[PDB]
């Protein structure tokens, strides 16, 4: 209930069936700004901001709490009852698609679909399973954050966007930019320490896994692994785009799969 108001939930659009937008790292739900509008003709959206976004008030971060995954679940099914929302279809980016499998397996009445972008169960390497990123690349990443954060932010935005895009480069690292520093390390090094892989299976819900040309934190390979180990029917689908923020990025794109995606569920 109040966390409606902390975390800046919008109600947008008309009609049956409820599509819930949770954004990614770096972002708050502004990032669903350019892709919104392809929805809220048949759709009823509900957007809100992960506690870790700049745009709420970092006084209510909570450093202990918030150390795992857990608790952005938590945080996300308060929101959804607190609406009176019994069914819907989830989308998320980067975490949010961590945060949406373990409300899945959390309330799996609650979740008739899930749409996973930039999405990863795992990012440390392990045997037979590629990641993307040993340890100590992991801890490098930490390091950098914490000594100089404008520029870990001003070398990653690019990257992370990927594809040549001004705007969205610029937008999203106006949002990285908005983060309080200790607040995007903290995050940054919960979701590195979380490994989904072994509950992937408890996933019921039919899953769509977006993937993309190229992504700084998701090997290729890894959607083919969810595809693989996610325990309801999944599809992945392919944009012909470069990137880990494709609603950013390739918002038109992006929306031909999320409207083929939410058109039945
Ligand atoms: C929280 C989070 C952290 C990391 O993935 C971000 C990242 C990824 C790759 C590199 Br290189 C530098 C930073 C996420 O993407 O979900």
């Amino acid at each position: 209930a109040k966390l409606l108001q902390i975390l800046n939930v919008r109600v947008v659009g008309s009609g049956e069936r409820v599509v819930v937008l949770s954004h990614g790292f770096g972002t708050d739900q502004s990032a669903w700004s350019r892709v919104l509008p392809y929805l809220t003709r048949d759709h009823r959206v509900v957007l809100y901001d992960l506690v870790c976004a700049g745009s709420v008030n970092p006084d209510h971060f909570d450093f202990r709490r918030y150390d795992n995954l857990d608790a952005y679940v938590d945080d996300l099914l308060a929101i959804l009852d607190a609406l009176r929302i019994p069914r819907c279809a989830f989308v998320g980016h980067s975490v949010s698609a961590m945060i949406g499998i373990l409300a899945s397996i959390r309330r799996p009445d609650l979740f008739a679909k899930l749409v996973l972008i930039g999405a990863s169960p795992r990012f440390l390497n392990d045997s037979d399973y590629h990641g993307g990123f040993e340890l100590e690349e992991i801890q490098q990443v930490f390091d950098a954050m914490g000594a100089n954060y404008s520029a870990w932010a001003t070398g990653y935005a690019p990257l992370a966007v990927g594809a040549d895009v001004p705007a969205a480069v610029q937008e999203f690292s106006r949002t990285l930019f908005n983060m309080r520093p200790d607040i995007s390390l903290h995050v940054c090094q919960t979701v590195f320490k979380t490994d989904l892989r072994g509950v992937l299976g408890m996933v019921r819900a039919p899953c769509v896994v977006v993937q993309t040309t190229r992504d700084v934190s998701v090997p290729a390979s890894v959607a083919a692994y969810l595809k693989a180990h996610l325990g309801g029917r999944t599809t992945v689908e392919f944009l012909q785009t470069e990137g880990h923020l494709p609603h950013l990025s390739a918002p038109s794109l992006l929306a031909q799969v999320l409207r083929r995606a939410l058109a039945r569920y």
